DNA sequence: TAATGACCACCAAT
DNA sequence: ATTGGTGGTCATT
DNA sequence: TAATGACCACCAATA
DNA sequence: ATTGGTGGTCATT
């Protein structure tokens, strides 16, 4: 899982740079860098977007992730 | 709102209380010695909460942001 | 003209 | 059977 | 247990 | 109309 060394040491095309547990920094051409959160509710995926980088840290995307983690385990 | 500093220097009571931050977050500060941190939300009219966890452990800064996705989550729809 | 939410595919490992 | 990683698309705000 | 999710009354503040 | 802030309770695990 990253560190906030690897993200600015980065570089095309969007990609996804994966944090853990569906979490992950979607970077496009423009310098558009936006955390996103892959998961699933009762069987269908979405994401929910937790804000853009590096105004929002990565301790922060992961403590956003966190919250959502014990909303949606219920259920 | 809340601060650090304010949580730091609680009085000890007899009772449970809870102490605001914003947007429905607190810390409930039991006779014990616990402190916990809940969010107050509704889902469609229905009152509940979740439990985001045990001061110090998760700092003031990590429960805003744990209400800040939840929030984003709560606001579908 | 961006960003967001809602997905697709395959796949490995829990 | 479900999530998470790699790598994408597309419609709705 | 002590902590959690659900959810009560009363009202002030957002919206 | 809906939430957020007091200040509580209750039954499971």
């Amino acid at each position: 899982s990253l560190t906030d060394a690897k993200i600015r040491t980065l570089k095309d095309k969007p990609f996804k740079v994966s944090d853990s547990h569906g979490l992950y920094l979607l970077v496009k051409p423009g310098g558009s860098r936006h955390w996103y959160l892959k998961y699933r509710i009762s069987g269908k995926e979405s994401r929910i977007a937790l804000g853009a980088y590096p105004a929002i840290s990565l301790s922060d995307a992961r403590q956003q992730r966190e919250g959502i983690r014990k909303m949606l385990a219920l259920n």
